[PDB]
């Protein structure tokens, strides 16, 4: 199975960007032997990386092909990205709270990438302690991804591996920025919380979520901003509260599934698009978790952290975190989701590149409405679907479109043939 690289070429102007693309798939076409991998690594680091920049993930000579014609002629493709070199700043990793897991994703990754293989061994090591099950068995079974306490630290494995990949290619946080759970995928990568450590937090609470709340609540993300949603729950007080606050566009709700479902009604009427969180069948963020206080504080008892070596914005107050003591990670289950908060704090302080460290991008476009109008780069990992090393490459790929710096070259194989 040939292994996918990224095909980088560029030209001051998008006209020029078109031609190189031509001219390099006429080259390839002369020469019916030559592979992606015996021309990307000079691509790369034989030629000037220009204004405006592509990158085609291929692994063999047809799909390059096929996305070079695609870049030549103006055109979209699967595994085409262009850009604007245009992007100057500081890196934040965003990391997701619920709704971006699927099914058998980071299966193939473990396969394909070595670096993504060895972090997700490492938290199979600290998982298999605590929680008993075997990581790599869980990712592929659906019936045990539909329970909290098994989701919520298979999640938290893969956004963490997800994190050690892109720093294998060069791409660390300045800052980072983490939604519900992921505040302690946040901090671990953050250097505040030892793996181990991270992992105790996320399997305990997740096991008393399961045990107490689960079956009894929903939540329920609508596209509209907070004013809007909080005169829509005029009557629903103490029954559908505010659960989050993403974005002007994004807002999340939580409480009883009935009392989630006569608020869906309200919503529907007026033509609004909302939906429940995949994994979830709790209402997080809501009294309910008021009994879930105790318990929790007792299991969690004294918590192993330090300073967080970067940045850490948390989403419990939208500030620099401070103390990441049990309380703090009751108030990440019970508070709402400060994340809009959390990421204009950041834009505010010069943050122009977000990497939504995550299966499949949930917070990507809230980034978006919030950076505007600054010039950003705003990419996600994996999607739906697409768990390959390609899929990363990609990710990566739009990165460097719009002159982020990553090593694109450290995948880009050995090759040697020139122009």
């Amino acid at each position: 199975v040939p292994v996918p690289v990224p095909v980088a070429v560029s030209g001051a102007t998008t006209a020029g960007l078109r031609a190189q693309a031509a001219r390099l798939a006429g080259h390839l076409r002369e020469r019916p032997a030559l592979g992606p991998e015996a021309v990307a690594r000079p691509l790369l680091l034989s030629r000037a990386q220009r204004e405006r920049r592509a990158v085609v993930v291929a692994a063999d000579r047809d799909s390059l092909l096929t996305g070079l014609d695609a870049l030549a002629g103006g055109e979209a493709g699967p595994r085409l990205a262009s850009g604007a070199a245009d992007v100057t700043g500081r890196v934040v990793l965003v990391f997701p709270g619920q709704g971006a897991h699927w099914t058998g994703v980071a299966e193939r990754l473990w396969r394909e990438a070595p670096v993504f293989a060895d972090s997700m061994a490492r938290c199979a090591d600290v998982l298999r302690d605590l929680a008993g099950w075997e990581l790599r068995e869980v990712l592929v079974d659906p019936v045990a991804l539909e329970r909290v306490d098994v989701l919520q630290p298979v999640s938290f494995a893969v956004v963490v591996s997800l994190a050690a990949l892109w720093a294998s290619v060069g791409v660390r946080p300045d800052a980072v920025v983490g939604h519900s759970q992921g505040e302690v995928a946040a901090a671990h990568v953050a250097g505040a919380l030892t793996l181990a450590e991270a992992a105790r937090i996320v399997v305990l609470r997740s096991a008393l979520i399961a045990r107490e709340l689960s079956g009894r609540g929903a939540m329920l993300t609508v596209v509209a901003d907070v004013e809007r949603v909080t005169a829509l729950l005029a009557g629903f007080e103490g029954r559908v509260c505010v659960a989050a606050v993403n974005g002007p566009a994004s807002v999340t709700v939580s409480g009883e599934d009935g009392a989630v479902r006569e608020f869906e009604r309200v919503l529907s009427a007026r033509r609004m698009l909302r939906w429940r969180l995949p994994g979830v069948d709790f209402a997080g963020h809501s009294p309910q978790v008021d009994a879930l206080r105790a318990e929790l504080l007792a299991a969690l008892g004294d918590i192993a952290s330090r300073e967080p070596e970067i940045p850490l914005l948390s989403t419990v107050t939208g500030e620099p975190a401070t103390r990441l003591d049990a309380e703090h990670w009751y108030r990440n289950l019970r508070e709402p989701v400060r994340f809009a908060d959390a990421v204009t704090a950041l834009l505010d302080r010069g943050h122009r590149v977000f990497v939504e460290v995550s299966p499949h991008p949930v917070l990507t476009t809230s980034v978006v409405d919030l950076a505007a109008p600054h010039r950003t780069a705003v990419v996600g990992t994996l999607r739906r679907d697409e768990g390959g090393l390609d899929r990363f490459l990609l990710s990566a790929a739009e990165l460097h479109v719009r002159g982020v710096p990553v090593d694109l070259a450290r995948h880009a194989g050995a090759g040697t043939a020139e122009v």
